[PDB]
């Protein structure tokens, strides 16, 4: 048990992850432009990259795809210095180029840090047994969440779970898929509060959500301690959260009985991607549990804002009945996922000692939202959107999988996919100023017959942006309103779909020989042009946000990350694939 | 491990005891260090007052007040008021009341409180633990003692902060919980770890001393099963709470390439010491104590053990250890050291390229093993660790006291012996050597015969002696501990480090217990001060070059440093109590 939780770690599987992640290093610096690849003369795209003081060369060789992308080859990748070859090694990479990259004294040890995490979980990812695309549609929609081993397709450090120890990861993590038991506290009222939904009260809510005959028990524990009741809330926290923070950093808080442990949950519980958030593998029509984990992130504590709950519920709500009355997108089938109720806690004396930015602020919160489950109907199937972009050991995407398995045309595959997830986010955009974050992670797809139905949107208090200040909301819904530039509203789309999701989506489907770039961008065109036909009353704006311009900037997300604590940074433009 | 049963300390009554104490520490100290100065108030006999910032809140007590400007706040009478209704003395709002008063940043602020609610969590344990007296802890033995300190460095108000810790690894690993540990062992590989030896030391024997033959052996074993040979690695031990949290996430790196392989649980049992990261053996008291990097947080910033530092300090206990084998002053007075005999150091070295030397990524994993000062002991004798000296009774009678009383020596003959056996050698080490050591009372054990100390043992050399002289001559090794010392501060060594950190506590506790008036403590201290010099014509001329019977001298504030002879803060200064 001391070896077998660090078994992950072996020299053949560090090896391997660290030839993978240098390989995305090469990839995605080079689309940021933090190092030009020199072409070498030998092969039509042989390249090489070198370190601050030229002496140690990365040499690869790399198909280079629209939108900037660098498709490099991982068993290509060489470091070599004086003559010799070096061992490929993500830590040494980012020391040569240590300057290169912008790395400052103050953070390239916290970020080696988060780099050797990355590479300990592709390490046991590395352990998991193979499992094909096919595979992993069988498995089901938790076997999609957990089978997924990229993570977010731009951020070279990305997968990072530091403040767990080893135990912790493996007990904790989404890629080991363990049931997990929540820990119920009874919060006091004069510091917590429940916010509920459209239709939602808190009497009935807990009652559904964990059993009269659990409510009864907890009440019990309150009244044997001399504690009312109907002075207390329900929280659910996760157990990292109360073992490491709560019992200790809330001590004041346990001591004096405004929190009360009530014991774990009877329901087990199992981590989406987000980590902090849980999906009910017992009861999986029963809510998602997404809880405060201060988990650290650069160096950085996490954590869910509990001045942020009394809104989102109200936001969710709004965005609903915006979705229900609006016929191009009821027509097709976009729904959210609401956040149905949550409930915040406040614990003054931190409060008095900081700001409204101090993790310590953002300690104790949780929200429930709905499960995607009971509206399935027959034969219907969830994948994260994620998945897309997901190979196997065999080189085949789970985006080609479903596409062989459907057996469309690429293109018509294609085609219903922009549909349901990309038709939504330009009538969003142009016709309410809407704006999302709708990446992979975000994103989930209900599938029948291996063809996409329609898309749901998860998480989209915390991102909503109305890029209209003067816009006329209900009052709790005010505050998602943003002054945004006139020149930056639209890399809504053009950086967090195109170049951040599509760019890879068609990379890979390429490289997969299932579908050409050229066709893959047609199609993207051709559903644009096909939403925008039936809107002249938008012309204008159509006209006004040009998405048919033959440039536009380019949006460096690695970039963000190094620089640390519309801040973005933009260096040049990118050629639009949609230009004609 | 229950859920429950792991935060059972934590209870309103405790919490409300454990405040008083606290906020009695803190009007005493912070009075003493001059971050206010208490009011007389209702112009009555010794009632004091201090106010918030805003002067609307009063915080009233009655003080004792003892020589070296020593305040005796007394705890049952504090109170807390505003509009002439009492409110609760919460240790937290009063740190909050009195930001500005106190010099509380808002950058510090939120930790210093994270910090405080860990020192009250500690109270809450120790106010649970079954009550034990001054004769019972004696007759309990040293170890009894160790764990039954309550009150920690007299000074610093946020001073047993063990953050870093979850409440489940509070329990397992605080010293005042006394819980049995096991050391996790390490192989690791001789590019990158140093073991260095004291005199007479040798590794593979060292090893098997500590470990058996039999243990090496099967370690030796899991090394070959691994296709590695043991030829090219040493053991380290490392703290549990490191290996799990810090060594297999943070060095990840390092046990993947096999430059660390994780061997076992040691089969001997270990109790941690009032330091937290050093084992006493339990199982064999007579073997080593193991001192450990342990990466836990003091004020946001990680500790942790040098292994830069680790080369040198064998060497450093040696030269000491001569030095005092040397002297005939020394030896009068049955003076040793227990020497650190082997040191083990890993250097990391992508951290360390990464880093500069003060970065904690460098004193992460480090060792060093120590004599054990109990199969020294001749019959009849005993050990205790120095701060005894002021743990006080739930019944009043402090160890002091009780020792006194079993002595059936009078006050003044105790004390003398005491000081000969802790104090003179100090004096000598100052004047003869210009040796100065950070001698407080967890750093210093007596050994006890009779209830009369015989001898004190000085432990923690390497990590504080100063030698204040730059041009003395010293074996290679030991050079690094010179210094440049400005001479009005050289003698605050005894000024501060002695006197006004641990005798102004002895003296008022002594004459609180009604044992010893403060004016015979002095006037004893002031003997042997003599009667040291006087039998050193030698010196004269050094001792009136540092007059240690000066009017006065500075004050040197300890609470003040953690909230900001290098930058110490010196605000006014003290009649010496040696005046006469």
């Amino acid at each position: 048990s001391l070896t077998d939780a660090v078994a992950h770690l072996s020299p053949e599987r560090w090896e391997e992850a660290n030839r993978l992640l240098v390989r995305k290093a090469l990839a995605e610096f080079a689309h940021e432009r933090l190092f030009t690849p020199e072409p070498a003369d030998g092969q039509d795209g042989r390249y090489v990259v070198r370190s601050d003081d030229g002496l140690t060369s990365y040499r690869f060789t790399a198909v280079r795809r629209a939108l900037d992308h660098w498709q490099v080859d991982a068993g290509s990748i060489t470091r070599t210095r004086d003559g010799a070859e070096l061992p490929l090694a993500a830590l040494d990479f980012f020391i040569e180029l240590r300057h290169t990259l912008g790395l400052s004294d103050e953070i390239l040890p916290v970020y080696l840090e988060e780099i050797s995490s990355t590479l300990s979980g592709t390490c046991y990812k590395l352990t998991k047994p193979q499992v094909t695309a096919a595979g992993l549609l069988e498995g089901g929609f938790q076997a999609l969440e957990s089978g997924m081993t990229e993570g977010h397709p731009c951020f070279v450090a990305n997968n990072g779970r530091l403040g767990f120890g080893v135990d912790e990861y493996l007990a904790y993590a989404p890629e080991t898929a363990h049931p997990v038991r929540l820990v119920w506290l009874a919060a006091h009222r004069s510091r917590a509060a429940f916010t509920a939904g459209a239709g939602i009260d808190y009497a009935s809510f807990v009652r559904q959500e964990l059993g009269e005959e659990t409510v009864e028990r907890f009440d019990g524990v309150l009244r044997g301690r001399g504690l009312d009741p109907a002075d207390y809330l329900l929280i659910p926290v996760h157990p990292w959260q109360w073992w490491n923070k709560l019992s200790v950093t809330f001590a004041a808080e346990v001591a004096r009985q405004n929190l009360v442990c009530l014991g774990e949950s009877d329901d087990e519980y199992l981590a989406q991607q987000s980590i902090r958030t849980f999906f009910n593998a017992t009861h999986p029509e029963k809510h998602y549990v997404k809880t405060a984990l201060s988990v650290l992130n650069m160096g950085f504590m996490r954590g869910l804002s509990a001045a942020y709950m009394e809104a989102t519920p109200a936001i969710n709500d709004w965005l609903d009945r915006l979705i229900d009355n609006d016929p191009v997108l009821k027509s097709t089938g976009l729904s959210i996922i609401r956040e149905r109720a949550a409930v915040g806690y406040r614990h003054l004396e931190y409060e008095a000692a900081t700001d409204r930015y101090s993790p310590y602020r953002k300690m104790l919160a949780a929200l429930w939202r709905e499960s995607p489950v009971p509206a399935l109907r027959d034969g219907e199937s969830l994948t994260t959107m994620a998945a897309l972009v997901h190979v196997d050991h065999e080189g085949r995407s789970v985006a080609g999988e479903l596409i062989a398995r459907s057996g469309l045309a690429p293109t018509a595959w294609l085609r219903h996919y922009l549909r349901a997830y990309y038709t939504p986010l330009l009538h969003s955009f142009y016709a309410y100023d809407l704006a999302f974050m709708p990446h992979g992670e975000n994103t989930i797809l209900v599938l029948k017959d291996g063809v996409v139905q329609r898309a749901v949107y998860k998480d989209i208090a915390e991102e909503i942006v109305v890029m209209d200040p003067d816009a006329v909301l209900p009052p709790e819904v005010r505050r998602v309103r943003a002054e945004v530039p006139e020149d930056m509203k639209l890399l809504s789309i053009f950086t967090d779909v195109f170049d951040c999701f599509f760019r890879f989506l068609a990379a890979g489907l390429a490289t997969e020989e299932v579908l050409a770039e050229d066709d893959f961008w047609r199609t993207v065109a051709e559903v644009t042009r096909e939403y925008q036909e039936a809107h002249p009353e938008l012309d204008d704006r159509f006209r006004q946000y040009d998405l048919f311009a033959p440039e536009f900037a380019l949006s460096c997300l690695n970039r963000l990350q190094l620089r640390d604590n519309a801040a973005l940074q933009l260096v040049g433009t990118l050629r639009n694939p949609l230009a004609g």
